[PDB]
């Protein structure tokens, strides 16, 4: 599941991301498990992180766990979970 | 999946949720899959489904999404998942 790498921010907070699939990671939302994680670009994963705080935490975090199910939802229909 | 039916609710909206687990089901997150979704008393249930609208969408929606990552952390560990 950790090869999310290379596909779609799903995390997408507005001006955070940079949309740039090749920077994107499995970013767990807080030894966490796979499943409960987001495909993250650089910028959205430091954000959801709270290593930046460019928005209002409880939009990251909503913003976060969109991601974690459009991520699972992925899984779902490309045969990988 | 569908038998988180007696748990504990793990949405929590504070006042909206009941906290009676007989009350809970399995609520999917918006025929969609059982893994996106979270355990919800029946208040919970109706207020992120906007059935009510007691608190705010995007509060609803927060705490609806922290559920299903609750409520899949909790299949993880009983081995349900
Ligand atoms: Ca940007
Ligand atoms: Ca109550
Ligand atoms: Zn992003
Ligand atoms: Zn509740």
């Amino acid at each position: 599941r950790k090869a999310a790498r290379g596909r779609e921010c799903q995390v997408r907070i507005p001006g955070v991301c940079n949309g740039n699939p090749e920077t994107s990671v499995l970013a767990h939302i807080r030894k966490p498990p796979d499943l409960i994680a987001t495909i993250a670009c650089s910028a959205c994963h430091d954000e959801i992180d709270r290593r930046t705080h460019f928005v209002d935490a409880g939009y990251a975090k909503e913003c976060a766990l969109e991601g974690m199910a459009r991520t699972q939802v992925i899984w779902l229909k490309e045969g990988v979970i």
